């Protein structure tokens, strides 16, 4: 049981470089549109406090250099949708996959294709934290990198990377250009709200640990849903809903451990700590696996 | 600090499925040759004690079903090299990347493209353990999945997946079909050797912490390499090689911390513990990040 990302080939074929002046970052080339963060129109003075509509109206199509590998694409039009700039180019991407734009919910996961100057560099899994940040691995030049899920060869794009926060966590937008979270595309120190743990995911990962032959954390006790949620909230875990209990059904079915039995197990781990032991080789309670991620990998 | 796979597209367009009778697994299509585990020529009753020489003699080109998706690639020649079958097909793969076949050493990491019936399903980074297993994540139908590194658009293939072991770890070969470790391609109960901690990678991890300002564990001591190797084995850590000291060179230069000074630091952590302090926010020493991985991140 490992963190596993989707195969990234369908997305790699879509990554390009966008440059405006000296400012440069990654864009996503779908059919005859390149999507990228609007931040690319900013000079370094602009970045500190940008008025984007005002900066964009003073831009021309020829102010935009788009490179797909070694070839240049000619921008024939441009517009802005919230924090995303849409560059119309004169050539369709012939490797455009079947795709959708989706906005994911906190707790859901997606694969990140990290890119630098339009070249893909790595791929890994992230989750949308409950405070709408993600804990990724991004360096300078990764602006415009995208997150995505793939189901039956259709790519669902859900994240476009924008900035690193002072705490090292990451903030971005969906592909309509709305930020996840209360952030803005400005170069100024921004804090996130207090983060909490994705409870249903921790439960999924405990089930994974059982499917993989580890049970030291299980106990005899059971709890009620409300009594478990009291303890969870006390430890800054998100509440567990009855929908979450239902989503965990197959994993309870497969292992024969009732969900509220697993909750009783998690409750004790939260109160008594891990006492030095490890679950799936981790010393902390892992919360970036969804029930689907666990199912997809154990079956 | 995350485990990061290489982008997988160059390898995705090389994955095919190979079927013999009802036995089906994954193969790798490069130019006009498909490479796959020879275990594919086994029926159920052959997998326990297969006679690969006598099984290949009953076989003709027309016994091999090779498919890119649902498209058949006609097999025009077949031969065995160690534990991999090489199938000559009538079509050169137009998406063949610039590639090499390499044999990796324990501690080196690589990306695994897990596949089922010729269809990629996931990608993740693995380290080769000192007992020549990998802590993979593989389901049934993953035989023939490959592991790789990508350097400047060149794909270096280093691993082809064959089997899961009772302990739940995995074993395979290089792309010339030579197993890593003391395993053989039979459906027999084989046990991984006792594993050890990858010392060069723990050191890389310590350099990563120092680069990030987390350096409490640095001490005023130094050691010789032989002295350190003899003590590391007593804590079930791998001894360091001359090549290991050299790939730590860039990190040693970046931080100004001599490789042997960092060994003395680790030796002190081995003999006394972390005493309740963390390194990169962790109480445990990570050993699956190589020095190259550390600098890449
Ligand atoms: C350390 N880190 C982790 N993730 C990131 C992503 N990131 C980025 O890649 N680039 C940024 N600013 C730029 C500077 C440029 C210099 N040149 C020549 N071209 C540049 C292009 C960019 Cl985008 N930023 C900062 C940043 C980007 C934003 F989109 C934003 F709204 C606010 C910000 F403060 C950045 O975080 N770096
Ligand atoms: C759970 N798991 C994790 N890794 C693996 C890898 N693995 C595999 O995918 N398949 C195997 N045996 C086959 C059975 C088949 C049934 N049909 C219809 N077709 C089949 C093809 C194969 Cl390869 N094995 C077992 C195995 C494969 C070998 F190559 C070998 F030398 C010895 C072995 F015991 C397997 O481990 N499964």
């Amino acid at each position: 049981f490992r963190k596993m990302a989707f195969p990234s080939g369908k997305v790699e074929s879509c990554m390009v470089q966008v440059t405006c002046g000296t400012t440069t970052l990654n864009g996503l080339w779908l059919d005859d549109v390149v999507y990228c963060p609007r931040h690319v129109i900013c000079t370094s003075e602009d970045m500190l406090n940008p008025n984007y509509e005002d900066l964009l109206i003073r831009k021309s199509n020829h102010n935009f250099l788009v490179q797909a590998g070694n070839v240049q694409l000619r921008v024939i039009g441009h517009s802005m949708q919230n924090c995303v700039l849409k560059l119309k180019v004169d050539t369709a991407n012939p490797k455009t996959p079947k795709y959708k734009f989706v906005r994911i919910q906190p707790g859901q996961t997606f694969s990140v294709l990290a890119c630098y100057n339009g070249s893909p560099s790595g791929v890994y899994q992230c989750a949308m934290r409950p405070n709408f940040t993600i804990k990724g691995s991004f360096l300078n030049g990764s602006c415009g990198s995208v997150g995505f899920n793939i189901d039956y060869d259709c790519v669902s794009f859900c994240y476009m990377h924008h900035m690193e926060l002072p705490t090292g966590v990451h903030a971005g937008t969906d592909l309509e250009g709305n930020f996840y979270g209360p952030f803005v595309d400005r170069q100024t120190a921004q804090a996130a709200g207090t983060d909490t743990t994705i409870t249903v995911n921790v439960l999924a990962w405990l089930y994974a640990a059982v499917i993989n032959g580890d049970r030291w954390f299980l106990n005899r006790f059971t709890t009620t849903l409300n009594d478990f949620n009291l303890v969870a909230m006390k430890y800054n875990y998100e509440p567990l809903t009855q929908d979450h209990v239902d989503i965990l059904g197959p994993l309870s079915a497969q292992t024969g451990i009732a969900v509220l039995d697993m909750c009783a197990s998690l409750k004790e781990l939260l109160q008594n700590g891990m006492n030095g032991r490890t679950i799936l080789g981790s010393a902390l309670l892992e919360d970036e696996f969804t029930p689907f991620d666990v199912v997809r990998q154990c079956s």
